[PDB]
This record gives C-alpha cells, sequence and structure tokens, in this order.
C-alpha cells in the first residue's frame, strides 16, 4: 500500500513530502565581560609609557625658639615605565561556502573579535608577565595580612578586615572581585543553631558588601578575592582598536578561491599604586 | 414473627420492600498532568522537523611576537532533526449493553480523551525514544555535580546549588519542577533549638524558592528534582488534535451488533539545548 | 431561755421557724454535638441504600507506526450498598412519683431523646459495625503511615504528615478532628530555651492548623486523630425522628401502678470514599 | 541672755511661744476586699435554705436488633441544705473621753462597721466550717490533678492545665484568685538565655492571663491558687446588714460613766456547684 | 640684638608689649541638688509642730453561738512632735578689694546661697539628728528583706521586690533614687550570650523602670537605693528665708577697713509615715 | 627585516621609537587633617595670654545652736599664663633643577604647606610642653579608672564606663577619639551563636555610640581613646598666617646658584578644662 | 708775563686750565673668536639630549632579468646621548666707586661676558670630558694615515694628503685650523734656489690653502692641525645665555656696602660623524 517509506519497493511514495527547516541558529552562549568597565580608559601613540612617582619626604618641621634657625626638609622621585603586547588571530574561508549561507560573513565577524575579548580580559587580571603576556592585576598586589585578630574567622569577616587593611595604608578601597561560587558559597552561611546570617530562602541577594560594589566574574580563581580602589589605581591605555580586515591574496589564495579575516588589539595596562589593591584566600588554610 | 429477612422460612417477607439507588456514578481520582503548560506549543506540517545549532568554536587567540604567524581559529555547524509520532487507543462496546445505559456514551468518550493525556505527560516527561517512542526531557538532561562543599545537606542547599550550576554555564535556570512530599518535608524544617526556619503552623508556604517557581507533581519519584527553564528549552508541535471516531462496520461488527470508538493525538517534542536541564537528587544519598 | 434549738428540753421553741426551698432544679452541664453538623445530611425511605462505582480502567495506548493495529482498554463497575440501624431506649416510673413533682415527666421526656445524641455521635465516630452496630468512619479509614521520615517527633509534624499522605491520594484534606486535651498540649509546646511557639500566655491561640479547621470534641479518644474532607466524604440519613411515647400496660406495670416511656432514633450512614479519611496516633508510639 | 530656754535660770523666757497642732488624724491604710464583688448577692427571710440538685444520670442507649429487647436507664436527686452565721463585736467607751473630742464617736462607729468585713471575707475564701465558723469556698473546691503531662512545671502551665481540667468537666472558668506575690514572682520569670518572658522592665503588665480576669488578694495564702466561675458558682445571702447600736445602761455603766457600741452582720454563703472550682499549689511541691 | 627680653643688658625692649586678659571667671561646677523637689512643701510659723496619728487597732471579730458573750476591740493613738533648725554662715572681705574687682560683690552673695543649699540637701537627706542636726530619711526608713525567692539576683529583680515589699504593707510607691553610678550598671545588663537588656549602644535609655521615675543624684551613696511615695510621707517647712545680710561695725570692722555678709536658713523637716519608704542595697550583700 | 630590537644585528631600527611621559606626578596621600576642627578657634594680637581662675571655695555651713557664733569660709582665685609659640621649616633647591621641572615650585610649597600641618597637629594632640613645644590636651588628660566592675570586659562597655566617670565629675563628654581600627573591632562583634550586635554586612555603621558622635584618626596609638568635651574644654588661637616665602640669596646661596623656600605658623594653644578630657586604653591589658 | 705755569712766581696762573678727560676708557687687546662662527647653532631644552644615527645601510639594488626575482636591503639604527655644562664666574665691587662714574658697570658686564666666550672657546677646541668639562672636537678626532705615499712629505704635503684621505670617505673637508706660528713657518718655506713654494708674497688675498680657508687661533697647540667639515658635522646648542645679574644683599656685604656682579651660562655640543675630523702633526718625525 501507499506508505511513507523512501525506498524502491512497490508503493513507497515517501518522497512527496518535504521537511520543514526551522528559522534562525542556535548560537553558543557568552559570558559577561565586565572586567574592562571597571579600570579607567586611555589611548598612546608610541610602544612604551613613561611616568615619575614621589617617593619620600622628611619633613622636618618642628618648633623652634626666637634666635634660633629653623631646620630643613628633602624629598626624593623615581620613575617608572610599561609596555604594550599585541593579540591577534585569523580564520580561512571558501567562497564557495560563503555567498550560500548569507548570514556567514557577518557570523565571523562576530566570532572573532568577541574572541578578542575573553583573552585580553584573562591577561589583564592574571598574567605572569613574562614573555609576549601581559602583567596582570592579581600578580601585582599585595598578600594580605590581619591588622586585628579575630577568635573565628570568617569569609566576611576576612573581607571586611581587608577593608580595614586597606584603608590603613591610605587608600580607601571602592570595590570586591571574587568568583561567583564564592558569593554564592557566602549566602549559605549558617550559625550554631541554623538560621541564615545573609541568605533568604524565599528572596535575593543584593550585590553589595560593607557598602561597596561586588562583582563576580569567572576569570576569578575559586578562593581567591582582589578588593581595592580601581578607577584611579590603574588604567588601560588603547594603541590599535578592534578592527576587522578581510584578504583575498594571502599566499596561494586567489588562485584558490579562499579568503582570509584577521583580528587584533594591541592593548596595554598601567598600575600607578599596586599597594591599594589588595589580594587573599577566603578560606583559613590552617 | 414477619421480620425483614428474606430467606425461605416462615414469616420472611423480606421481598417487599424495594431498595433505592442514589443517583450519578462515582469514579476514580485523577492527577494534575501539568509538564505540557510548562513548555511552549506550536503547530507542524508534514512528518520531520529539522534545526540548524553550532557546536563548536576554538578562539585560539593568544599574543604574537613581532614577526611571528598570528594562530588560527575555526567553527562547526550541525543539523538535527526530529520526527512526529502518533498516540492512539480503542475499546469495542456490544451494541446491546448501549441504549440500557444512558450516560455510557459520554462516559467512553470522555475516558478515551482523558486516556490519551496520561500517556502523552509520560513520554514527554521520560520516554526512551527507541523505536516509536519520543524522546523527553529527562533523559536528554545532564547529571547533577556539587561545584562546592556544604558542611551540611538541605534541600534548600542542594536546590541552590543546582542554581549555581546553572548559572555557570551561562544557562540560568527558571522553574523548578519537584516531588510534593520533598516540598513537604522542606515546609518541616527545624533549628538546633526548635523553631521553624520556613514553616508556618498557623499559615500557609509560598510557591516559591531562591527567586524561582516551584512546582510539585506526582510524575516525578521521590528524592529527584528538575531544574531548567522550559518556556525556551523546549517545544511542543502538534500535528493532529485529540480526535475521536465511532465505527459501527470495522471487521465482521455489523453481523455482531458492536461498535468500535478509537482516539489519536499525533503530537512531537523538540528540544533546542540539551544542557540547559539539570536532574538530579534531592538527597545526599552518601 | 427561748432559743432556736429543737430537742426536748425546756423552752426550745425552735420548731416554729420554717426552712425555705430555692426555686427550680440544678441539673449537670451538656455537650456539643459537633459531629454530626460536620456532614451532610439526607433523607431515605427503605431499609437499604446502594450506589454504583467504578473500579478499574485498563489504559492501554501507546505509541503505533504507520501499519500497525491499535490497543485496546476496558473498563468495569461495582455496585456498593449499606443499611439503616435503629438505636432507642426507654425508662420506667412509678405512678405515685408523678403528679407529687409535676415537672418529673417533661424532665424525663428532656432526658430520654437528650441522651440519644450522645450515643448517637459515639455510633457515627467510633462504631464496629460488627453485628447490631453501626460502621463508622474510625474502623473504616487507613492507618497513618510516614510518607517522608523526621527526625524528631512533635505532634504538628505528623499532622502535617497526615495531610501530605490525604493528598498523595489526590483527596485534600478540610478538617482536623482530635481531643480538647491534645489540642491543649498543643499551646503548651516549648523550646529548648523555655519560649513558645505558639502558645500566648496574655492572650488565646485560634481554632486552626495549617490552613485547616480544627475540632476538638470529647468523643474522639485521647491521644488520636481523624484528618480529612467530610462535607464531600460522607452522608448521613434520617430514616425515623426523634420520636418519645407513653405506655401504660407494657407487661405487669397495670397492677403496679408504672408508666413506661421509650425513645427510638432509627438513622443511617453512608461513606463514600474511605481513602479520604485519615487515622492516627498523635504520639510516636515506637 | 533672753532665749528660748524653759528652765528655771535667768532670762529663759521660752515659755511665751506655744505650738502649732497639724489639723486632722493620721490613718493607717485600707485593703480592697475584693471578693465579695464576685459573687451573686441575695436576701433570705430565715435561718435555712435549701436547694435540690440533679445528681448523676446514666444513660444506656445502644443500638437493637430486629426482635430484641430495648435497654433501660434511671435518674437520681439530692437535696443540699445550709445555714447561716453571725459575726459581731462591740468597744467601750467612757464618757469623759467622748464631749472631749468631736470626732471620736464617728470615729469609733466607721472602725467598726469596717473591721466587720475583713473576717466576713476571710470567713467567706476560707471558712473551716467546724462549730460556728462559714464553710467557704476553698474547703468544698475541687483538689488539682494534672489530665496531661508536661516537662517544666511553670506557673503559666500549672494555671493552663487547672483551666484544661475545668474545661473537661463542662464547667469552663471565668476568674482566677490568687496572692500578689505569686503575680510578682510570676511577672519574674526568665529562660534559660536570661531574658523576660511575660516582664517588661521598662512598661506593666496587664491583670489578664490565658484570656481569662486574675485577682490579687492578701486574703489567699502564699503559693496558692484558686480558679472557676464566680457569678453562676456561689452566691451570698444577707439576713441582716451591718447594724450599729448604741447603749448606755449595759451591765453597770451607768453608775461608771461609760457607754458601749455594737456592730452585727449575719450573712450567710451558699454553693451551688462544688466541682466548679479548682485550687492547688503553683509550685511543684515534690 | 633687638628681641624680646626683659633684662636690664642691652636690646631688651620687651616691655613694649602687654598681655591680653580673657574676659570672664572660670567656676567650679555645681550638683543638681532635687531632693527638695521629691517632697512637698509648706510654712510654719512658730518653732514647734506636732500631729496625732492612729497607732493600732485590734479588731477581734469572731463568729458567736446564740447566747454567748461577744469579744471586744480596742484602738490607739499617738502625739508627735518635730522640732525647726538653723543653718547659716558669713564671710569678711576688705573694703579696698571690693570697688577694685566690681563683680566680687555678687559672686560672694552666689557662693553663700550655694553654700546653705548643699548643706541643706546633705541635712535632708540623711541626719542623724543628734544636737543640733536634722533627722533625715536615710536612718528612719524601714530595711529591705525579700518577700520571696529569685534564682538570680540582678538590680531590676531587687527593684521589684522592694515595690512588691511596699505593696505588701499596702503603700505604693511613687518614685525610685539611686545613685548614677548604678544607672549605668543596670544598662550594662547580658544575656548568656552577650546581647542588651535594657541599653542600646546606639541611643539614650528613658528615666523609667517598673512604671516608676528614677532618680540619679550623687548625694545617694554608690550601692544604695531607696523607694516610696515621696509627694505624701514627707513635708518641708520654712521658717525663715535665704536672705543675706551685710554689716560694716561686726567688731572693728570700721577702724580697720572691712566688712561682713551673712547669711541663715532655718527651715525644719516633718516625717509622717515612717514606713513608706524602703532602704537597702542592690548587691547580694552576702 | 626592519624590528624593534635594538642590537647590533641587521634590521634593528629599534631606537627610532622614543617614550612618551604622562603629565602630572603620582603623589603619596594625606591623612584627614581633622583634630583642628574639634576645638574651637580664635585670635590673638600679641605674645601671652591670661586668663583667671577660682579653685578653692571652703564651706563651713553647718548648723548652730542659740547663741553661739556662726562659722565662716573664704574663696580664692589665681591667673593662668600661656604662651605662643612657632613651628617652621624650609627647604634648599638647586637654580639648575628648576626651570628644568617646571613643576617643583608650586610641588615644593604645596608640600611645605602640607608637612606643616601635620607637625601642627602631633603637637596640638601629645606634646610635653617642656622646651619650646606646646602642653597638648593628652598630657592634660586624667587617667581611666573603673567605678564600677563589669565581668565582661567589651570595648562599648570601656566607653560607657569613660562617660559614666566624665559625668561623676560635672564634665559631660561630647566626643569620643580612637583608632579605625579598634572601629573595626567594634563593627566585628559577635554573640556566642554566631551573629552580629551592631556590625550590619548588608550595610554600613553610623558613628555613634551612646548618642555621641565618633570620628576615627590615624593619630591615636592602637588601643587607646581620648573621651572629653572639646569645644567648650579648649581652644587653638592663631596669630601668624601659613604664608611661604622665597629667597634667592640667602647666606652664599648667589655665588653656589641655590634658592630657598621657607614656612612659618606661629599658633598657640589654651586648655581651659584639664578636667574634663579622660585618656585610657580600650584594651584589658591585664 | 702771565704764562701757562704753576710755580709760586710772578704771573704764572696756569692753573685755571682745567685739563679735559678723554670719553671712554682704552683697552686691552682681544682675540677675534673664530671657533664658535664655524660649528652649527641650535637650541635645547632640558639638561641632555639624544639623537638617532644610522650605522649600516646594504642597498643590495642590482638588474634583475624579465621574470626573476628582486633583493631585499635592510637597514639599521641606534641611539646616542649628550649633556649640558655650565659656566660661570663673578666680582664684587665697592658701591661707592661704580656711582662716581657709571660707565664701569657696563665695562663689568663686557668683561664678564668676553671672559665667558673666551672660556667657551677654549673648552669647544679640546676639552678633556672628564669632570665637568665638555668633550672638543680635538679629543674626538680620528687619526691621520697617508694614504699615498710621498718622498719627502713636508708641511704641505701632509695637509693635502690629509684632505685627500678626509674625500676619500665621502666627507670633503670645509677648512683647516693650525697655530699662527705654524702658518707663518708654512708660509716662508723656501726652495732649493732661493724662491717660496706657496707662490709669491705679492699676493693680496684672505689666507687660503689648497682651495681651503685657514684658520690662524691660539687657541690650538703649536705643531698640530685639525681638518674637516664643521658646517655639518657640530652644533652647539644653547640651553641658557649670557645673561648677567647683579645681588646686592650676599653673604655680609650689605653691612660692609658691597655688591657682586655674576655672569652664568649653560651649554652642550653635539658631533654626530666623528670619523669626519683629521687631526695631526705637521712634524713627519715628531
Amino acid at each position: 500500500a501507499i506508505t511513507s517509506l523512501t525506498t524502491n519497493a512497490d508503493g513507497s511514495a515517501g518522497a512527496t513530502v518535504q521537511t520543514t527547516r526551522l528559522p534562525g541558529i542556535r548560537e553558543l552562549p557568552q559570558r559577561r565581560m565586565t572586567i574592562r568597565s571597571l579600570l579607567a580608559q586611555g589611548t598612546m601613540e608610541g610602544n612604551t609609557l613613561e611616568y615619575v612617582r614621589e617617593t619620600g619626604f622628611t619633613n622636618a618641621a618642628a618648633p623652634v625658639a626666637e634666635g634660633a634657625q629653623k631646620p630643613e626638609s628633602s624629598l626624593k622621585f623615581d620613575l617608572v615605565q610599561t609596555s604594550a603586547k599585541v593579540i591577534a588571530h585569523w580564520m580561512k574561508a571558501s567562497r564557495q561556502i560563503l555567498s550560500d549561507s548569507a548570514q556567514l560573513q557577518s557570523f565571523i565577524n562576530a566570532r572573532l573579535l568577541r574572541g578578542l575579548e575573553v583573552v585580553e580580559e584573562n591577561q589583564l587580571l592574571n598574567g605572569n608577565g613574562t614573555g609576549q603576556n601581559l602583567l596582570g592585576l592579581l600578580p601585582q598586589a599585595t598578600a594580605f595580612a590581619a591588622p586585628i585578630t579575630v577568635a573565628n574567622a570568617t569569609a566576611v569577616d576576612r573581607l571586611r578586615l581587608a577593608l580595614l587593611q586597606a584603608q590603613l595604608a591610605e587608600f580607601p578601597a571602592t570595590g570586591i572581585v571574587l568568583n561567583p561560587a564564592d558569593w554564592a558559597g557566602i549566602e549559605l552561611l549558617k550559625d550554631t543553631q541554623g538560621r541564615y546570617i545573609l541568605g533568604n530562602p524565599q528572596g535575593t541577594l543584593a550585590p553589595t558588601l560593607w557598602g561597596l560594589p561586588v562583582v563576580a566574574t569567572q576569570a576569578m580563581a575559586a578562593g581567591q578575592f582582589l578588593t581595592g580602589a580601581f578607577d584611579a589605581g590603574a588604567q588601560v591605555f588603547d594603541r590599535w582598536a578592534a578592527r576587522v580586515e578581510v584578504a583575498t591574496e594571502n599566499q596561494d589564495d586567489f588562485i584558490k578561491n579562499m579568503v582570509t579575516i584577521l583580528a587584533e588589539e594591541r592593548l596595554a595596562l598601567a598600575v600607578y599604586r599596586p599597594e591599594s589593591f589588595i589580594k587573599g584566600s577566603l578560606t583559613a588554610a590552617a
């Protein structure tokens, strides 16, 4: 009998129907990439930067008599330099594949310059600074030392101690950065009875601790926190931009009907006062 | 000794009284069958649907030297197709038994309509997908792994960990489905002193948890939960509607005084994102 | 010396003073008779009541191929019947004791039919139904089995578990019935510190719990509870009414100057769904 | 020189200054005497009051078969009688003391009238009943027994248990009476942590407990409480009123220039239902 | 060289600049002296006052038989006398010091009155009465004995027990007076955890306890308290006033150019009820 | 290949790129300059200030007998002197370094001005007064002796004891000054169950304790407090401004090509009440 | 008679002549300041200056075939730095002398400037470079090596060979600097028969040898010569100028009524190509 089969037997009649194509493409998810918005921004017109910073001030001012002579003071200075690194990548597509799927060219243009961001931020936060890498905020900040003793340390108390330590250095903190896996663990704090300190099973938690903005990014290792003033403690200078270029004659690609697409960034980072950033671990690690 | 006895003896006279009959028919109780309204609905034509998705991205971006070769990158696509299945069932009623029960016809119709919903819900929840079956949400869900370690196991804590794991993969959750027994167990959580954390003996608990709606259904085994975004994570495409037909000449039924009544639905299901659904145990089981 | 003494001594004169009688008769207090108003009321005019109920519904719906034969279903029905019982009692009094206290007859008439309600309620609530008794709600409901495990055994927890078990049978509860002593023991619930969870020494506690009304009748045994929906679960049919009648020649009471008074009830009870009633013990009993 | 001295030396002159007398007489304070207002008031015209009360009633209503015989019930009655007692006292004064201070007569009259109420209330509350005394509420009140069990013996728990015991006998309570010292001791109740339960150091406490008015009188012994309904539980009948008379020829008081004053009350007390009053001790006494 | 020295050497020139004088006199601080505002005021015209007060009342009223003699009562009276004392002092000043510093005249006048008030309050509060002293409240009030027993000795419980002891003698209190060094100790009460009972570190505490006003004065000894009804149990009578006299010829102040100033008070105190005031300590004193 | 290398190989061309200098100088932070604002300010037009105090006031004011000489008493006065002191300093700059870096004249002026105020506050706070220094508030303050004894020594308890000791001397306090480390330690105060007393992780703590404003300054050593009244307890008199002068011919600086810059302040301090300041240690130190 | 005499005799009226003074001051002779005019001029800001020098060029250009490849060339650079030096001197006069004659101040200024010019030239021609000396042209010039052999090698022959050697490196010479004594000795060269080598002494032309103008200055030591391209091989950068300053207040000059005048200058010298200068000795053996 007539059926939906598509074989070569009698009464197949399966090719009369056609498949329906659902519109759109199921794209992969992307992260938030909020690190760059914290710091200040600027431009340069070269390869290296240079700035001068004060280092000392004696201030030998004392009360003096009527006939005696006043004492003298002095001061010192120092110089700091940096450098700019470049990150780039390319991708090659044939000519027949293009102009067949209309929304692919632009698709690639959206997938290239996005991939520049991720690595860039991974360079901005924790870059070892050796080779062609960059020097990040995390491997350049100071360590966590307790100013005052507390009998039983808690993850919330340790952050307040870090704030106090940053304030004793005349550098008030402005923001906190830590892993979302730990910002959620903070919501799961218990007393010795069983109540919740910050968590609320029938609500949500605002992103604020001790009156300072707090941010969670996947680029931070689990069990670490970085606190301090970001707007006035560091800056990012853009030498080049995130432009995307198309080349149709690279190597022997003209006589093989292909094309290549390239993107590059060339940014740089400067940290004026490394002692205004505190980095530490949330766990005691006894 | 005239009594109400009906036995064949002296002075029985028990057959004079006639028993009365209470009107109406008492039926078995029903369930809710409320997982279809969670998802989205749509219409289809033909037998097969197909969609195109992105299945990879390399993003091999890295810093480069001044005169070195830039790194490569690549994309990858895939096409996934789903088919439509038919669910149907019939029963056969003698012609003489009808017209003696004036309400049997509507009862049969209602039972046939209700019988499709149960099997539809069972297939939508957890269907093997081999043969004529339909692939359901539960078999495609990812396993539950705790991102962090918590001191004491609690259903609220486990649900929060599941939400965190959902959020780590850039797939925010929207709804929770769990057994009503576990909801009652949650409502009976206490302290070390003996107070109630969420329960209210002089009231009732609202149906929400961690800002996400929670739904209780007997369709899931006790000690299991399922969290995800149903409004966009899957869809149900209907080909036919629930239809009922009555036949009097099927086979040799004209010469046997019988009728047949048959019902059929022919729906189908499409799951865009298998990784956006999390299933697991609400108890530690360790 | 004229005094108030009433002896045989000289100058007693104490018998001239009369003693007066306080009007009215002081009688014992009565009960509330709460059970009967909970259920539904009706009238019957026979000896036996019967109704038809569905017992099975074989669902065999399943997916099928394009050229495969569809499955079959089946139904069943049964009849359930009950009967009407009679409770009655009489009282015989002398003929001289009447017309001496003119109000004894009315007192006996009132008490004779007022004592029927207590036995009627006791039979309605707890009657084993074997022999001449009536089948009550208590011996026919289902025993309390814990659906989920709870570490500590409190009365409110067991009540919540009973409501959960009732809901698991797709039968929501509507009322709770238990002894007033157990409802008073609930107010005296202390923490480990010494505070009260529900009670208020300067106020009173409303007769509600978990959103369900609670009734405390002395008819319920101490240490037991019964939960369920009463309006749509069972009914009581009144065949006869409160009938009180007098007789002067019963037995040899014409040659003894006596009289007899009689009262009878002749009610019936029909229970529809024994699965919607949960009976249990408030204590752990283990 | 001239001074304020009053000796025989020269220039004393101190006797020319008199002494000012402060007007009025300072008096001892007064109690409240707030038990007579709890009971009902009545009048009697003889010496003895009698009333008939309907004691225990046993019904035997039970289900019966088709031809079996019906059960039998019975009643009982009792008659109780009371008596009237007299309380009086007199005081003797001289005629030279009178007519010197024109306010001693009214003072003695008021003192004689007031001194009766103290002993009258002492008899009404706690009267032995043996001899010429008057049987009070406390000797005939019902002892305290625990219907249910409680771990910690706190006074509020004991009062609630007493209210429960009164309610079980179908005799609701309406008032509580106890010593003010015990009320203050109840005020200073502590948890295990150290906080107050009912006492508010910056405020006061309302005169209610468990929804029933509470009265603190010095008449009740320390460590005792009496609860029940007072309006319908007893009555006081006034044969004579507070009567005061003055005599001059009494005994040989005409040749001694004296006078005598006498005061009499002659009240009586009747208790209808002796089992509606519960008496007990607040302490464990174990 | 020219300098700011004042020696006899060359180039001193330091005497050409004068010293600027800051206006006003920096004075010593004074207390409040609010003891006299607690009691009532009055005016007397002689030297001695006396009042008459009832002392006792036997009230030997008892129930009597029909023909028995009735019991006899009795009463008493007493007369109590007071006295008036004088406190005064004087100052001697040279005639040339005045009119050189114009404000010394009023300064001496104010100091005289302040010296009068301080000794007045110190004598009113506690004077042994021997010699020319005055009889104060401290050596005349009744000691403290706890009517009941409390497990934990806290100052607030001791004050409540003092109020109870005042009530048991039928003398309600109106105010409490104690050292301000103990108000802080009361404000510093803790739980067994570490919380605060009364005082909040972020506010102020109202001066009230158990509904009675609290007065803190340095005059009361540290560790002692005194409570009672001040406005009705004592009074202060003013024979003379606080006038000031100025004399020029005292002994030889006319030929030695002096002047003298004198101040006198001449007050008296009358205490009616020495049992309405209770004094005691706040510690356990064991 | 032309690159950015700077070696002696071919195609180096690394010397053609010049560094860029960021404008401005990165300077060290200030602290608060907050002590001066607490005290009151005034102006003087000389070299020495004086004021007059009254110190002793004997008070006999005793009760006197009739005909006896009244006792006498006396006053006292004295003068207090204070002198102005000059604090100043200078700095020597080469003539070559000036006019090469344009921003050194303004920088040096600003740093001299800022270094004046640090010594100003350090001398106002704790100066021993010997030599040519000032006598500050700290050495004139009163040691901390606890009036009462408190079991648990908390920082807030010690502060309350300080306010109590201030109040006992008729010198109420107005402000509190302590290290910010102790303020942070006060924020992290725990119960025994692990909760917070004053701290709030989702907010900030207002600077107020016991109704007194609190300022935290690095000037106080760790663990010290200086409770007192500042506005009316001391004053600061300014004579000279904080002008800055430049000289190009001081000594032999014309033949050495040098310049000098000088700054002078010449303030003075006058403390009226040395007894209203209580200094002490916050830690138990026992 | 009346003659122009001065003796004390008749006539002799020659003491009324008023001998006239010729305006202006005749002065010593000075050199012509030749060296500075040869080199290039420029202005500099700061203390040190840097410049980039090209130190290689391959220039692999060659003819190419029809379809052959092309060669590459490449380059290389480097960078070098130079500092600045200070030359100054001063003189002091008495403010009486330079107030009597105005022109002496201008003469002093001119003499100071001329001394600065002379010292500047002497440092430019030959400086050690150690300490604060400049690095002149002479200590940097390359040695002299004869490219062509000659028989007798007189001074003229050696100079011609030096010009040939300078030309053989694409740096044509522009002048010769040598001592005036050496130039005179060269001009007085005698032939074998008695004539002059350099033409005849009748030529009225500026000094010139081999078509190049010679410079006869005493700054260079006798017996040596320097040749090269001054106009494009060396630059003099003026940071400051030859200004003059006057100071009236100094070490102690205000007391002694003196005044000081200072003249000072800063300069730098840059030698781009040290191989463009040939230095040598005119005598072959020495």
